[PDB]
């Protein structure tokens, strides 16, 4: 009961494969090109957030994932509100999921329009680009039987309307993290459940939840900050020295070398997406920099503030710790 072991042996990744994820030659006007579909307003209700959803669902029904569209009402300072997430699953047989989460909600700022770029604008274009890009393998890998999948959540109304609160924050996780607690399930329905696994509802097919966010801006300092997940982070930290050693981060000069995610823990926790998950028991590995970004909820959170190369280093390495994971 102390030092419990994590519940898949991580195999490391391969040279071949790492050489191979960190190469993003010329993937940069792709990855781009579905950036700037998000790089627009997103408030909750508008339009422009309508046509942010059309574009997630369609690319990923594209690629033939399975993707749901999970929208209620709920009540906020402003009323009540439509909210929308969008759950993507590549193969939803597999009893296990490696989920990766962002939210594709915009505050609605009072000095004016926000953009968002950094939160989240650049995680959700993130999460679409690593489906796009390891789709190949991602296809292969579904026909293998064996009970891990892939699966984006795109949650709705992450931030709050007016001063955060519980009632006032998170509308989109609170609401899937409740409704997949009461969907009942067990391993004789699913494909491939892990051996001695204890699956009672949907939230117990979470493996783990990586959710990303404030995301592009120069340098960010990753901790981990789940004593939990940190066998997981651990080959964030692993993933990101092997680019380093291999030469294939963007650095300003030759000998400097990425150190975005700290091999320590820090004391500090963040209100977020993860946390009625958490509730759950679902392990979660929080991608968030601390402290913030100075951009953070302000006007200036915007396209020519963000940081291509540290942009490009931090896809090298969610695409290696991807393909790590599931074996790709
Ligand atoms: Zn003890
Ligand atoms: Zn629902
Ligand atoms: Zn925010
Ligand atoms: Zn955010
Ligand atoms: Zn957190």
């Amino acid at each position: 009961w102390h030092d419990l072991k994590w519940p898949r042996d991580l195999r490391p990744l391969a040279h071949h494969d790492l050489l191979y994820m960190g190469q993003i030659s010329e993937d940069r006007g792709d990855f781009n090109a579905t950036l700037r579909n998000f790089l627009v307003p997103r408030v909750v209700g508008s339009q422009k957030h309508r046509e942010v959803r059309e574009f997630i669902v369609r690319s990923l029904k594209d690629l033939d994932w399975d993707v749901e569209e999970d929208c209620f009402d709920g009540q906020t300072p402003h009323g009540i509100k439509p909210f929308c997430n969008v759950i993507a699953t590549l193969n939803p047989s597999a009893c296990h999921r490696l989920v990766l989460a962002c939210h594709y909600d915009s505050l609605l700022h009072k000095e004016g329009t926000f953009i968002g770029a950094t939160d989240s604008a650049v995680p959700c274009a993130q999460l679409l680009y690593l489906a796009r890009s390891l789709n190949g393998k991602l296809q292969n890998q579904k026909t293998r039987g064996d009970g891990l999948t892939l699966q984006l959540v795109f949650f709705d109304g992450e931030e709050a309307f007016e001063r955060w609160s519980s009632h006032d924050s998170l509308y989109g996780s609170r609401h899937l993290a409740q409704k997949w607690h009461e969907d009942r399930t067990s391993a004789e329905r699913l494909e491939s459940c892990l051996e001695r696994s204890e699956i009672a509802n949907q939230i117990d097919r979470m493996e783990v939840m990586v959710l990303l966010d404030l995301l592009g801006a120069e340098n960010p300092r990753f901790y981990s900050y789940f004593g939990e997940t940190q066998p997981v982070y651990r080959r964030l930290v692993n993933i990101e020295s092997r680019l380093n050693d291999a030469g294939l981060m963007e650095l300003p000069r030759r000998r400097r070398r990425t150190n975005y995610f700290s091999n320590s823990s820090t004391v500090g926790f963040i209100e977020d997406d993860h946390i009625p998950f958490l509730k759950r028991s679902v392990p979660i590995v929080h991608i968030i920099p601390s402290p913030f970004p100075d951009v953070w909820h302000t006007l200036d959170d915007n396209e020519q503030n963000l940081h291509h190369p540290t942009i490009s280093n931090l896809n090298k390495i969610f695409k290696a710790f991807v393909s790590e994971y599931l074996q790709l």
